[PDB]
């Protein structure tokens, strides 16, 4: 079995098992049933799949240097396929709350789930959470006798905190840190001096790595009985270098990547964001381009937005660009040859994951 | 030490906790500590701590019939604190999303927490993420070692998704159910045909009483060591019974106490809500009763509301209310009498939690 389709049947089985424990246990109506499923496949399909695929990976790559039974290795598979859909269903929440949060419009070149017109952010907010609840429902009904339950269960708990926090860090970003008061409500940043590449750092290290790059990996070692194989302080930094390099292709992609490419108009210029692309020119400008992007940034008015987007290009950020690229693939291809120390075959995984980020 | 001051003492220890942590582990700064504490205090603090406090009383029960260690109570009783404000926690998480979700103005005499000047929703969506996911971090960390984390980690988890699920009730209880449908926007019901006892009931049982009543009485019987004294299936009928109750009562306070007693405007009758009010109004009125609230109800307009708040006085719907209570008065007694056969202690915690209900 080819893992996409491995991984994608196991979909359509655990659905089932929510909309039937609904209908049998919630007291649920077919008509209700059926917007859940809608809602469902709505959030949860479509992308990639690559974070859930990243733990059948990890796990397919034990299999093949272990001894087990047939029937261990479908078990193994089964449990790395519901593990994967748990990370799937977890980035589903956020995307949705997140879409809600920043008023967003499109997610995939279709409206944000909130938009769609039976759904209100009344309702969507609520289906953000029954996302993640669903994340624990599938934990406790597959994995209710398994050893690793445990670990999982406060590893899955940590990472979507960390998750939250980095929300927090993102949707804070422009603003003065000083001057944060629930009561008193927030001129953006003047100065930008908290547009640095620490903070930037902080910002993307909990927001994206620790749900995209570090969970997955772990997923895939305690689905496979294999943590203790591994040196858990590598997989973090690794983790934490890769899902930094994901992150700063997609601030590129925001602004330079055509909407119907990206599926979404992007807006981090109107939104303030600190992204890579502000960040870094803000590490190479002059005096006057300085005092033209503080003009600038920041606002919906299109005129100023294009007055940004070419101060970008005009500072020449492809070559900050290529120079950053090429020190992650130094450091990535270091923290691979350390971990080929306790595990050949966790670190071959790991470079997967690499190039699969590296060339998209 | 008398149990509120207690179950606040512990408030602050786990406040301390979690913002030690982010500054130890999450590389939070003081400004974003400040705002995450002020989000706590404000969202937490300020009601009865009826939920949280059941736990205590519940453990208390136990404690007076079992012989143990000093050192054992308090710790029993600590556990009871930190279960009690998981608890309240996941409420704060619930009143956080569902203000809004409702585009709710007050909540206990102060502007609800999307409102304040430095909040917003972009980040009060957030902040009651983090409300939930700070109920699972002080699990781990208080009870890591505890031989009831899992079975309450579970019932806990199976209390959440029962909450949430009873929100998606709430939120359509004013749809035909045959219509709805995420890309079609929703006309509200004209036949009123879903507003009827068992449906009421099904939406109040999953939107309130999980949470309110299953979950700190199980809560402090787990905490206790206690669970296998005690019969399941009547905790669930008893909790179920008394958090209907609980719920007729809010429902008959939204539309008939003054605001400043509430704390709130009510708005059920602009929102279409299917309250106690009008399923019962609709089980007596006559065709022209009938025909004059399908005229008036679920709009803001204060002349159509004071029309359905004159029917509603005019069916001397205080003898229904009074009918219903007499009638709760005799399951919830027969409820603690079977109690009583396996724990006499537990059933006279049960009757504490129905006084402290019934004459509020
Ligand atoms: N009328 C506008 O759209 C202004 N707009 C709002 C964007 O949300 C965004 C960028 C900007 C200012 C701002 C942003 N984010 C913040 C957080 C704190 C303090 C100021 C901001
Ligand atoms: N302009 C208004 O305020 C109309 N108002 C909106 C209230 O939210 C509410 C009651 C009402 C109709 C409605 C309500 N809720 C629903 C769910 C599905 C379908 C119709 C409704
Ligand atoms: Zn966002
Ligand atoms: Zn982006
Ligand atoms: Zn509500
Ligand atoms: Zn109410």
């Amino acid at each position: 079995m080819a893992s996409m389709e491995r991984f994608l049947s196991v979909y359509d089985e655990v659905q089932a098992f929510l909309l039937d424990q609904l209908q049998s246990k919630y007291e649920i109506d077919p008509n209700r049933a059926r917007y859940l499923r809608i809602m469902m496949d709505t959030t949860c399909l479509g992308g990639k799949y690559f974070r859930g695929m990243t733990v059948v990976n990890v796990a397919e790559g034990f299999l093949a240097v272990t001894q087990h039974d047939e029937a261990t290795k479908e078990r193994i598979l089964h449990d790395a396929c519901v593990g994967g859909w748990m990370i799937e269903f977890l980035q589903a929440h956020y995307l949705v709350e997140d879409d809600i949060m920043d008023g967003s419009v499109m997610r995939r070149g279709k409206p944000c789930w909130y938009r769609f017109p039976g759904v209100t952010t009344q309702c969507a907010i609520n289906d953000g959470i029954i996302l993640k609840s669903w994340t624990q429902i599938m934990a406790w009904h597959y994995f209710a006798d398994r050893p690793f339950l445990k670990d999982l269960l406060c590893l899955f708990q940590k990472v979507d905190y960390a998750t939250a926090v980095g929300q927090m860090y993102d949707v804070t970003s422009m603003c003065d840190s000083n001057k944060l008061d629930p009561e008193v409500a927030q001129p953006m940043t003047t100065d930008f001096a908290e547009f640095t590449p620490a903070i930037y750092k902080r910002i993307v290290k909990y927001k994206t790595t620790f749900y995209t790059y570090l969970l997955p990996l772990v997923m895939g070692l305690l689905v496979s009985e294999a943590a203790a194989s591994v040196e858990m302080n590598l997989v973090e930094r690794v983790a934490h270098l890769i899902g930094e390099y994901f992150q700063v292709q997609d601030d590129v992609m925001d602004c330079f990547t055509p909407p119907e490419q990206l599926g979404k108009v992007g807006t981090d210029i109107e939104d303030a964001k600190c992204s890579w692309l502000a960040v870094t020119f803000l590490g190479k400008a002059n005096a006057a381009q300085v005092a033209e992007f503080k003009a600038n940034y920041g606002e919906k008015d299109p005129a100023k937005v294009a007055v940004v987007k070419r101060l970008y290009s005009k500072a020449n950020l492809q070559a900050d660009f290529a120079a950053y690229e090429a020190e992650v693939v130094r450091e990535v291809e270091s923290l691979i040859e350390q971990l080929k120390v306790k595990s050949p075959t966790f670190a071959e995984s790991v470079a997967v994951v690499w190039e699969k980020t590296h060339k998209r």
